[PDB]
């Protein structure tokens, strides 16, 4: 049994695994930048998601995400995350993706872009479901952005205001430093595996409820406030019965999350019908939490306004984790390529603290083991 | 960031009670039990799966249920990565966060044995009819079921060789696939999603541990007839000698020793040449660097044993994956009970603030 080092912390909390040039969540400064470019300037100027993908991955504009080729989704599992996780892995043999170790940066960059947009197409197809006929490719070819193509392939005739909402949300959710799925993408890429395998594994980590970042589960709250007309009494009733206010908690940035601000502004600008009730809930929830526990720094989670914006765009609640996955594909691809250029296998250690040497016959249940001596 | 080393190299990420690859002490132990005891006494893979996962004997891996593999991608690794992921909706796998240990353990066993069944079906391929379940039901162990599902009528000596290999390969401490399994599990995801991602990381050529590509060497020696000449020849033409190198354990890898013994005991036809190649390779290498500890890679005898059991070279990575499912499942259950997200950090060193207009290609953005 080995001694545990004095400085050991479980979960690698606060342990630096990489340096990165991709994006800076400036929590002290209250700002988020992608390759130096402020997120507010990207969203406010309505830079489309396909261009922000290229910015994060390449470090500049000029080679946006291309449209998806026609490819009917082969997986129908009843879960969107499963469909895209399995379907992406299956791309490597049919498309001829070699291991990352065997290809140059340019080929890796092309495979990342080709697979990244197919992930969005797969999500749109899986969301539309098997009980509807597909949207013809020539209808989707009318669109001029990838986001508009995604909304058309899914909804057929989407409101242009809802297309704008998704574009704001995806840009705001594209990248945010190291997290379990970004980390998983880099670990798999560090083995030299193909890019589809890395994206597939990252989707698996994204699906975990403790990953963080998924749109908050706030729709029953906003329904409870619509029908009662009083946000503060609802907010107090939730807290007084022992429940938790979804979408609010400890600060992430110094104060307001810059992403929460752009999504509140988008919901306002695009006229989301739930906007006022959501703002009334925000005021009442911050008020109640801040006087109940005035030592804690409490702020609105961006995830609160993520759910508002997606609900506006007609995204069902059980589809919101998939929409988060779709925007984060930009950051996943940027980190995969950065990890490719790094060329270092990720390999931490483990310390053994279990039982010492012992015979099989000393282990509980050995008598219930059948072995042949033929 | 002064003398910072990326990739968590050497950083301790977990403590574990599962197994001790005591390389510097010269022994491998699964829950304290020496691997040589397990293999020499012919403990079947399904019972070692339980030992690693539970910490005790008695609740072996169950047989797979009938379930024709739905993914036929041309890549066996892809078939099982995707197929495992698809198990969660049809089987009702809730996230790890939402279930108790007994339910998680049950789901790990059910999916782990389906992975073996999927590999067996993928390797047998779609151009052959499936083996009927009633023939597979005649088997008394999971490894026997695997080789029956694949080969239809497997030689029992070949089933024994596979049992030896899979137990030798079930677990070996922290590596990229085990680490990936733990990270995914630490998010609270379902166990199929963790095994699926682990298979992705396992497929990378830098992962390490897959059976060595030594069959052309063995081919040339059995043809040319003289091992030392061939070994000299390979080194002299500038190539490297597959399956031999710097020591891994203190001296002989204990998994190498049990795999060689099993090839000898089961009468593998290639055994005599493989032994000739081993002695020649170590002698020739020990001559060229006399102050270096040189040992046979276990992966050398892995290829010999697998080739004996009629595993084609392109199916050896999947055979390695099959065995390692036991360690993956053990580590997922341990991560579950640990209940702590794996959240490392990254340090920004990129450009400072700038406007979108100043960025190359801004003239192309609409």
């Amino acid at each position: 049994m080995t001694v545990v080092p004095e400085n050991f912390v479980p979960g690698l909390d606060g342990v630096v695994a990489f340096t990165t040039e991709i994006a800076e969540p400036d929590k002290d400064g209250g700002a988020l930048r992608y390759r130096g470019v402020d997120i507010e300037d990207l969203v406010s100027q309505r830079v489309t998601f396909g261009d922000v993908w290229a910015l994060l991955v390449d470090g500049n504009f000029g080679s946006g995400l291309p449209p998806a080729e026609p490819f009917p989704l082969p997986i129908h599992s009843g879960d969107v995350r499963v469909d895209v996780q399995a379907g992406l892995a299956m791309l490597a043999p049919i498309w001829g993706y070699a291991p990352l170790l065997d290809i140059d940066d340019a080929t890796a960059r092309q495979q990342l872009a080709r697979a990244s947009v197919m992930a969005l197409s797969y999500v749109a197809q899986s969301a539309r479901g098997i009980y509807q006929p597909a949207v013809p490719q020539r209808i989707i070819d009318e669109c001029s952005t990838v986001t508009a193509r995604f909304m058309t392939r899914w909804q057929g005739e989407p409101d242009p205001r809802h297309i704008e909402a998704i574009d704001a949300y995806w840009v705001s959710a594209a990248e945010h430093g190291m997290n379990a799925s970004t980390f998983t993408a880099r670990v798999i890429a560090s083995t030299g595996a193909d890019v589809a395998a890395a994206l597939s594994g990252a989707i698996g980590a994204m699906s975990g409820p403790l990953h963080g970042g998924a749109p908050a589960r706030v729709l029953p709250m906003l329904d409870e406030v619509e029908r009662a007309g009083d946000a503060r009494s609802v907010v107090k009733g939730i807290l007084d019965r022992g429940e938790k206010l979804m979408g609010f908690g400890h600060r992430v940035y110094r104060a307001e999350d810059p992403r929460a601000r752009v999504l509140r502004a988008a919901a306002e600008r695009l006229g989301a019908p739930r906007y006022e009730v959501a703002v009334a809930v925000e005021q009442a929830a911050l008020s109640e939490l801040r006087e109940r526990r005035p030592d804690r720094a409490i702020e609105t989670n961006v995830e609160f306004w993520a759910a508002v914006v997606l609900d506006f765009a007609r995204v069902p609640a059980n589809m919101m984790p998939a929409m988060f996955t779709c925007g984060r594909t930009a950051g996943w691809c940027a980190h995969i390529l950065e990890q490719k250029r790094l060329g270092k296998l990720v390999r931490p250690s483990a310390i053994y603290v279990g039982p010492g040497p012992r015979s099989p016959e000393s282990v509980d249940g050995w008598e219930r083991v059948l072995t042949t001596a033929h």
